[PDB]
């Protein structure tokens, strides 16, 4: 898979785009599945509108041609989305374009085809009507996990995209309920919030790292996915944030043998909402949701354009994992993730970031 290295980069621009926005708020997003609902937009699109996507993507034009791209992300699509998938994900992406508008047939079906995407058609002049129609399909999609998504619609809004994600992984090395007990997170030096931390003695891929400057534990999920949490050094969370690249975070996966360690990770439940028009604007995609939009390979008789772009990540990470190990005589570090920290999922034959976030908070919803 060649296009690892481009969702990589894309992941970390597209997260030092939001650390810079907000200081003390909860990243958490899906680099694939926002890089794969606007790589199917891509079809759609046509001349520059569709050059400015993929090179917000961090794909450039030049040194992959699209038809390899695209069946790049497909066979993302094909990994995640597999029958007796250990995974245990619902990804899902949704078109919704204004009935009136006559499509394109093309785009239509290579969404379905290529991306196992769906498109649907929506009376936006009721906007309540169509805010129920986005939001029962996403109840729909994620099993009625994720609820009420779209908070609001534009009067004229004409096409709108919406991503989400869902992701409750199990551990091939569980931590025991009965460990689990409340805790102090320090999410800064005046707020401290109670969070229920798990905690397990054992054998565990962690590290402190000298170049990030922060202890590096990488945590198998059951299934083909592996956790990498960063947790900084005494106030070098920004330190982290810089020095990761793509090549430091594949450097710490080929590393496989362990060491033992009293590990403190908290029990949390994060969703990242994001409205990717605002988002993607800032890292370069503008043009599909400005007037003068090439979306003629989506319709060609009126003029369109991308009125609205949401994406919503969510994450579980609790105990529960499968159903031997020994630790040797030494004393264990006892590592704490008490302070705010950085993380990856990344698919492991794919090496492609599923998620990536940091937790300011485990308790902001
Ligand atoms: C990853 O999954 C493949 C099948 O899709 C399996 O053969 C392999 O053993 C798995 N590897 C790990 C490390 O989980």
């Amino acid at each position: 898979n060649k296009i690892t290295p481009n969702l990589a980069e894309f992941a970390f621009s597209l997260y030092r785009q939001l650390a810079h926005q907000s200081n003390s708020t909860n990243i958490f997003f899906s680099p694939v599945s926002i890089a794969t609902a606007f790589a199917m937009l891509s079809l759609g699109t046509k001349a520059d509108t569709h050059d400015e996507i993929l090179e917000g993507l961090n794909f450039n034009l030049t040194e992959i041609p699209e038809a390899q791209i695209h069946e790049g992300f497909q066979e993302l699509l094909r990994t995640l989305n597999q029958p007796d998938s250990q995974l245990q994900l619902t990804t899902g992406n949704g078109l919704f374009l204004s009935e009136g508008l006559k499509l394109v047939d093309k785009f239509l079906e290579d969404v379905k085809k290529l991306y196992h995407s769906e498109a649907f058609t929506v009376n936006f002049g009721d906007t309540e009507e169509a805010k129920k129609q986005i939001n029962d399909y996403v109840e729909k999609g994620t099993q009625g996990k994720i609820v009420d998504l779209v908070k609001e619609l534009d009067r004229d809004t004409v096409f709108a995209l919406v991503n989400y994600i869902f992701f409750k992984g199990k551990w091939e090395r569980p931590f025991e309920v009965k460990d689990t007990e409340e805790e102090d997170f320090h999410v800064d030096q005046v707020t401290t919030v109670k969070v229920p931390m798990m905690k397990r003695l054992g054998m565990f891929n962690i590290q402190h790292c000298k170049k990030l400057s922060s202890w590096v534990l990488l945590m198998k999920y059951l299934g083909n996915a592996t956790a990498i949490f960063f947790l900084p050094d005494e106030g070098k969370l920004q330190h982290l944030e810089n020095e990761l690249t793509h090549d430091i975070i594949t450097k710490f996966l080929e590393n496989e043998d362990r060491r033992s360690a009293s590990l403190h990770l908290p029990k949390l439940s994060i969703t990242g909402t994001y409205d990717l028009k605002s988002v993607l604007g800032q890292l370069g995609i503008t043009k599909v949701f400005s007037n003068g939009a090439d979306l003629s390979g989506v319709t060609e008789e009126a003029p369109l354009k991308l009125s609205k772009a949401v994406h919503k990540a969510v994450l579980t990470i609790d105990k529960k994992g499968c159903e031997l190990e020994a630790i040797p005589r030494s004393i264990p570090p006892e590592v704490k993730f008490n302070k705010p920290f950085v993380f990856l999922m990344i698919e492991q034959n794919t090496k492609s970031p599923l998620f990536m976030g940091k937790v300011v908070n485990p308790t902001q919803k």
